[PDB]
C-alpha cells in the first residue's frame, strides 16, 4: 500500500555475504548470488530499488587498494544488470561493519581506494547506488564519517557522478540512536556525520531501525504498537534541522499483530516525512533464508504473504 508515496520502496538482496568466515569461500557452499526471477517479481509487483549485499574481501581481495575478483565482480553486474535494465534501482552494499578481514579499516585511504575501485565498474550506470558499508559499529565515531568521506571522495575521482551515495553511520546506523550513541570517541552520529559533502550533491542518509527492545532485529517481539513510528523522530528531527535526506535501508517485523500494525504505522510516518525520507528497505529477501522470520523470498519466505501485500 505504501509505495508510490516513496522514492524508493524494494527488498534487501542478502546472500552473496553469507560465510564470512571462509574468504574467498566456495560458491554454492558459502555464498549465493540473487534469484533474477523472484527480483523480477518484485519489480513487476512495483518494488523500485534493491539492496544488493556482498562481502569487501571477495569483490577486491588481499588489500583494499588490489584489483576486483572479476569472477565475483562478474555475478554482481549480472544482478546489478538485471535490475537496472528494468529500470528500477540497484544499490552496492559491502556488508562488512567497517572491517576488512577481520580488522577495523582504520585507513580512510585504503577505503577511498576500494571505492574509486568498485565505483569505476559501475560509472555509466545512472540506476546504481553506492553504499559505504553495512552498519559501522564498536569504531570511533570520527573515522566513520571520515570513512563515508572517503568514500564519496573515491566514487567522484572513479567518475562515477549520477549516483547516488548511501552513507550510514557508527552503530549499526540505527535511526533512533543517532543522536544518542557514541563512539569509542565519544561522538554521535548527529555529531559527525552532518559534515559530509559531495561536488555532485547526492548524498544519502542510510539508517536502519528494527523494532524489538535492542533495536537488534534478534526477536520476533515488537515492543508495541507504535515502537516503529516513534523511533524514526529524534532522527526525523536531526534531518530536517540540517537539511538532509535520508533511506530507511533496512527495517522488518516479525509475522504477528503488534509487528504488523508498528510497520505499518512506520511506513505511514516515512510518508508523511516524505520530505526527508525518501523511502524504505525491507531486511530481507535473498535464496538462503529458509524459515527466517524476516525472509520476504517468494517462495520460502515467511514474512512474504504478509509484507509483501504492506510494502506495496
Ligand atoms: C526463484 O524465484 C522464483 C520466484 O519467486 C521461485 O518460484 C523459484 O523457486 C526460485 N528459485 C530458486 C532456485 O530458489
Ligand atoms: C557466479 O555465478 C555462477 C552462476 O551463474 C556460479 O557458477 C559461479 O560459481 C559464481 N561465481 C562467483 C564468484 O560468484
Ligand atoms: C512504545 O514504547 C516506547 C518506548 O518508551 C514509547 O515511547 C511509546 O510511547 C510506546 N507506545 C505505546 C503505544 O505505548
Amino acid at each position: 500500500k505504501r509505495n508510490k508515496k516513496m522514492r524508493f520502496a524494494g527488498v534487501n538482496e542478502s546472500g552473496a555475504e553469507f560465510g564470512s568466515d571462509n574468504i574467498p569461500g566456495v560458491y554454492g557452499t558459502d555464498y549465493t548470488w540473487y534469484n533474477t526471477t523472484a527480483m523480477g517479481e518484485f519489480i513487476s509487483q512495483g518494488m523500485n530499488i534493491f539492496r544488493l549485499n556482498l562481502l569487501m574481501e571477495r569483490l577486491v581481495p588481499n588489500t583494499m587498494t588490489g584489483p576486483m575478483n572479476a569472477d565475483y565482480l562478474g555475478n554482481l553486474t549480472k544482478d546489478v544488470n538485471y535490475v537496472t535494465d528494468k529500470g528500477a534501482y540497484a544499490m552496492i552494499t559491502p556488508h562488512n561493519y567497517g572491517r576488512y578481514y577481520g580488522n577495523i579499516i582504520n585507513s580512510t585511504s585504503d577505503f577511498e581506494a576500494f571505492w574509486k575501485t568498485v565505483a569505476g565498474a559501475f560509472k555509466d550506470n545512472d540506476l546504481v547506488m553506492f553504499d559505504t558499508n553495512n552498519e559501522y559499529y564498536g569504531m570511533a565515531g570520527q573515522l566513520v564519517a571520515d570513512l563515508n568521506q572517503a568514500a564519496i571522495n573515491g566514487i567522484r575521482a572513479a567518475g562515477a557522478t549520477s549516483q547516488y551515495v548511501n552513507v550510514e553511520g557508527n552503530s549499526y546506523t540505527g535511526a533512533w540512536t543517532w543522536t544518542t550513541a557514541e563512539g569509542t570517541d565519544g561522538l554521535t552520529n548527529a555529531q559527525t556525520m552532518g559534515n559530509l559533502t559531495d561536488p555532485e550533491d547526492k548524498i544519502l542518509y542510510h539508517m536502519h531501525q528494527y523494532l524489538d527492545s535492542d533495536g537488534s532485529g534478534t526477536s520476533s517481539t515488537c515492543v508495541n504498537s507504535t515502537i516503529g513510528a516513534t523511533r524514526l523522530m529524534d532522527a526525523t528531527a536531526w534531518l530536517k534541522s540540517n537539511n538532509k535526506i535520508a533511506i530507511l535501508g533496512e527495517y522488518a517485523g516479525a509475522v504477528n499483530s503488534v509487528c504488523e500494525e508498528a510497520v505499518e504505522g512506520m511506513l505511514d510516518y516515512i510518508d508523511e516525512n516524505s520530505d526527508v525520507w525518501t523511502g524504505a528497505i525491507w531486511w530481507a529477501a535473498g535464496p538462503w533464508w529458509g524459515d527466517y522470520m524476516f525472509s520476504v523470498e517468494p517462495d520460502n519466505g515467511p514474512a512474504y504473504s504478509t509484507y509483501d501485500p504492506i510494502i506495496l
